[PDB]
DNA sequence: ACGGCGT
DNA sequence: ACGCCGT
């Protein structure tokens, strides 16, 4: 859920 | 139902 | 009845 | 360096 590098 | 990673 | 990520 | 869900 985070999207710090992938957002999912 | 949500679908953030399963969408059921 | 459902599980996932890369810069 | 990052954590989330509802029909
Ligand atoms: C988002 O909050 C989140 C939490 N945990 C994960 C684990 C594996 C892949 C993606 C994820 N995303
Ligand atoms: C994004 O690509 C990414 C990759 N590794 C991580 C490790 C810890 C926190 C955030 C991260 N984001
Ligand atoms: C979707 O709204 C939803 C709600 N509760 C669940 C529980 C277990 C599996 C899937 C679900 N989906
Ligand atoms: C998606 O794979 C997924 C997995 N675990 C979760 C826990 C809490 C909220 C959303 C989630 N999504
Ligand atoms: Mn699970
Ligand atoms: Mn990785
Ligand atoms: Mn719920």
């Amino acid at each position: 859920x985070a999207x710090v590098x992938a957002x999912v």
